[PDB]
């Protein structure tokens, strides 16, 4: 029982956490293999491609905890550097390159001068952002999820926008969203609330007993879409209907009834009520991470 | 900029996590030298020091990933068992045993059959329970805290109460709370709001940029505990005062001055607006949690 925000255990990625710094500029790698994959902004509309032809190896310090690490190769691949160095690293665990949909969800290892400090969840926006807690200090940082005893990593953290909120890279160094590595007036644009999500959540609090919100109502996944329209929902398509399933087997509650509660709340509020500790709807969770938690 | 739920990342305590099996019950243990610490329960009101007399050290099964560790010894201390093994941990880090105080937060490390599953903040509330997310299997999971490089053990996880609240021990298997490891009637006590914390949270708010609650009024601690009381908030100290110095100076708000805000904000509630992404006063935050992430 219960239902928190949860992270993955992040010592698979801690001990790929480096720090690589060129001039002045320090910020976080992350060391797999031979390869220290890091923000291309450690060498700063500059054309990157010059900047970095008058760079060599030696420029680049590299430390992993108390040890230096010789670079033998540098390459850009986008918004990332790619410093190849002499020496594997020995806990680079099983791994992937995976880029995330937005309404997906990662842990986010923040990190100070190759140091990890913290450890929590993050969805992808619909706008392409993510509402992290960053710091100066933390370009580099790295979001991922774990399946087994492998990482996928999405996310390389690069930017804060002027609202606070965050925006980086995949780890082929192609940002999400419509995004630069330099300041300029780039700015958010609107967001919307991830609708399948929300229903993964009140299943979530079906399951942990939380029942106020339920009524005896079904709708159509048409009448639903036009209440969704009008709160700045994402519509609800079939493919999500199947996704809830199993959330739907386990509660004996079809989704469509589900939607029905939904139509409720967005209506007429709750009436100074709560669901799993919030009186708002979440959005951040999505059905896979209801059913890991509530299994 | 941001505010997160955020755990300590959890890699030094991932290494110690074991898997301790006697007879048809597995739980999980945790390995710090050549100890392991798990719930007594393992050996399941009983006489427990009948029950473990009953025991050798041959019917104790501990794994440590694909590792069978041999226990040569076993004893009792309080709630927990200490099962002395032939092999110190090699990756023991530097750690303490350390009882927190309601209204204190930690991290959460949640496993099952010894293997991590993810990562979480708690607070201890009032009342001596948690608000976890736990399922079957995941006794003797760990809570903790780091400071610098050193895990300060604070929590292991017994119980779930009938609210789906959730009871444990100290290291040294004292529980918290008037809470026994045996199925009772026992029930989590009334609990109250963590003054200090919500204060706190409000600060984090400011340093983040959301300052609609704010106001030119100040208050005396006096009016505002009169105030605390009739909502079930803790009663403030001037050692909580104290406390906050540290953020009231960074925002250039008085202490009293953010007490007169929260008065306002208990008697007439938000009117549809939001802090820090929360429709209600959050509590779970110290504030050393918003110094750390609001540097
Ligand atoms: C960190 O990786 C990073 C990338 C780009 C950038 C631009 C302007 C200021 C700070 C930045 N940090
Ligand atoms: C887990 O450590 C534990 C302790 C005590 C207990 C009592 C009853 C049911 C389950 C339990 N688990």
């Amino acid at each position: 029982s219960g239902f928190r925000k949860m992270a993955f255990p992040s010592g698979k990625v801690e001990g790929c956490m480096v720090q690589v710094t060129c001039g002045t500029t320090t910020l976080n790698g992350l060391w797999l293999d031979d390869v220290v994959y890091c923000p291309r902004h450690v060498i700063c509309n500059p054309n990157y491609e010059d900047l970095l032809i008058r760079k060599s190896n030696h420029n680049f310090l590299v430390q992993a905890g108390n040890v230096q690490l010789r670079v033998i190769g540098h390459s850009m691949q986008n918004c990332v550097l790619k410093l190849k160095v002499d020496t594997a690293n020995p806990k680079t665990p099983k791994y992937k390159f995976v880029r995330i949909q937005p309404g997906q969800t990662f842990s986010v290892l923040a990190c100070y001068n190759g140091s990890p400090s913290g450890v929590y969840q993050c969805a992808m926006r619909p706008n392409f952002t993510i509402k992290g807690s960053f710091l100066n200090g933390s370009c580099g940082s790295v979001g991922f999820n774990i399946d087994y005893d492998c990482v996928s990593f999405c996310y390389m953290h690069h930017m804060e926008l002027p609202t606070g909120v965050h925006a980086g890279t995949d780890l082929e160094g192609n940002f999400y969203g419509p995004f630069v590595d330099r300041q300029t007036a780039q700015a958010a644009g609107t967001d919307t609330t991830i609708t399948v999500n929300v229903l993964a959540w009140l299943y979530a609090a079906v399951i942990n007993g939380d029942r106020w919100f339920l009524n005896r109502f079904t709708t159509t996944l048409n009448d639903f879409n036009l209440v969704a329209m009008k709160y700045n929902y994402e519509p609800l398509t079939q493919d999500h209907v199947d996704i809830l399933g199993p959330l739907s087997a386990q509660t004996g509650i079809a989704v469509l009834d589900m939607c029905a509660s939904l139509k409720e709340l967005l209506q007429n509020g709750m009436n100074g009520r709560t669901i799993l500790g919030s009186a708002l709807l979440e959005d951040e969770f999505t059905p896979f991470d209801v059913v890991r938690q509530c299994s």
